[PDB]
């Protein structure tokens, strides 16, 4: 479910990376794609 909510027109002058940020008792899972991680939902198009 798409949330109704979106970040734009923010500085590109700098390279980006995915990022998560926990403090305690957390335990979570990249799925970056492919081999490392299969995806449990369809890319949108045009997405890599």
């Amino acid at each position: 479910q798409p949330v109704q909510g979106m970040f734009e027109n923010f500085n590109i002058d700098g390279l980006f990376f995915p990022v998560v940020s926990f403090s305690a008792g957390i335990k979570v899972r990249f799925l970056l794609g492919g081999r490392h991680g299969e995806f449990k939902f369809l890319p949108p198009p045009g997405y890599a």
